[PDB]
Order: structure tokens, then sequence, then C-alpha cells
């Protein structure tokens, strides 16, 4: 029942906690290196996979709180690598430009790297079963329906 | 390949850091209730599982940057929560003391029912499974062997 009983290798947090960790430090390396913060490498990936997004959805997707990501988006706009454009919701969206999928692009092979190391020796049957069951945990723990 | 193709939810990354985002979110609400940082929290549930860690090796269960770690043990040992005796290794080792379990036993209730949240509906089968995926995983990524 208690977290000693079940030990950190069976209980899931520690085990997600951990992985993620590992796989976001060895992105945050490459910060530096693209002028990009964490909040900036995750509104690009998920602004790479759909565009158009109201902010508040994009944060969500994200994991990225809303203030920390509005200052995200002011600077990727201002280097040209996305841009906002008002709704008649009167509100915004954000969308990735040309210069900004140039800029995720050279992000990827690392995102793939980790991805791939995490995976080895992980059969293509083991992955989907992985993936179907992470769907339903979101499913299960999300406050946003989407 | 490429993560437009994938979709977010094909992409591992994508969900687990979504759903340590809510599980994370949900023990932080209850920081300022039990005077506790999140680096606190971490500690000591690491610690309820195993006790007497050299700090190193704590921070790298609990993904907790070394510095954050040290201010956050200086704070639980002023208020009685653990204790840290130096080894003959000349360094230290970190105790819980009976009135750290006692805190760390009243922020549990939170961590179970979101550990229950996120699992319900997955069968014993399913959650045996995807816990030795996510071993193989760490496994798969981690840069320390422990």
């Amino acid at each position: 029942r208690e977290l000693a009983e079940i030990g950190l290798e069976g209980y899931a947090p520690y085990l997600m906690n951990r992985i993620m960790g590992r796989y976001n430090a060895n992105l945050r390396k490459e910060m530096t290196a693209l002028g990009l913060s964490t909040a900036k490498m995750r509104a690009l990936a998920i602004l790479s996979a759909k565009d158009g997004l109201p902010i508040g959805t994009l944060g969500i997707f994200a994991v990225v709180e809303q203030s920390t990501l509005s200052r995200a988006l002011d600077g990727l706009q201002a280097d040209g690598l996305v841009r906002r454009e008002v709704d008649d919701q009167r509100s915004s969206r954000v969308y990735l430009t040309p210069a900004g999928r140039a800029v995720y692009d050279r992000l990827w092979p690392h995102m793939r790297a980790s991805h791939d190391r995490m995976f080895q020796g992980i059969t293509p049957q083991e992955r989907q079963a992985f993936l179907a069951t992470l769907n339903k945990m979101l499913a299960n723990i999300r406050v946003h329906e989407i």
C-alpha cells in the first residue's frame, strides 16, 4: 500500500519523473546553443505538429504556464519564428513560420536521439501497448479534455 | 519519422510530460499547506522508501539539482524532519526522522490519490506490463547506473 512497500521501481511517477528528467535535461543542454528556452522548445515542438492554436490550449499541450508561455512567444515572434493573429473571439492564435520550422527541425535530431535511446530493444508491439496505456492514463488524469 | 507525422499522442515524451505535469501540479497545490517545496516533497518520498543516502544519489533518485536539494535538506533538518551525519568517506548521509516520516505520511494520500486516478480501469496485467516497459526505458536512458 505504501511507497516503501511498493518500491520506487514499482511506482510509476518515480520512473516517469526520472526518465523525463533525463530527456528534458538532455534538451536543456542545447538551450544556449539554439537561443531557446524550455518553454520555447516545447512551444515550437507542439506547433510543428499542429499550428494555429489559442495560447491556453498550446500551454496545456506544451506543459508551460501561461505567463511563461506568453513571454516565450514574444521572443519567438521577435525572432520571426512564430506569428500571432487576433481572432472574432477577441483572442489570439499562434502560427509557426517557415523560419520557426527551420529552427525546430534543428532541434528534432536531439529529441529523436533521446526518444530512440529510451526505446532501444523495445519491440513495436511493446511500444504500441505502452503508448496505449499512456493515453489511457492521460485521459484519466487530465483536467482539460483535450 | 517526424513529430507531425507521429502525432503528439504517438510520442511518448509528450504524454509523459503532460501526465507528470498534472501529477506534479496536483502535489504543488499542497506546498504552502505543508510548508514544503517540490524538492523537499521529493526528498521525503525517496527517503521514506530508502534511508541513509548520500546526497548525490538522493538527488538522482528524486530528480532534484544538487544545490537545490542541499537547501531543501537544510530546511528539513532545521525542522527536525531529517538528520545528516558525516561518513569515513569524508561525505554525508541523510536519514529520515520519525517527525519527517509523520510529515511524509500526510503527503502520501495526495500522491496515492493521483496514482490511483491515473491508473483507473487499467488492469493489474496492463500495469505490470507498463512498469516493466518503464524500467527498460529508465535503464536505457539513464546516465547514472542506479
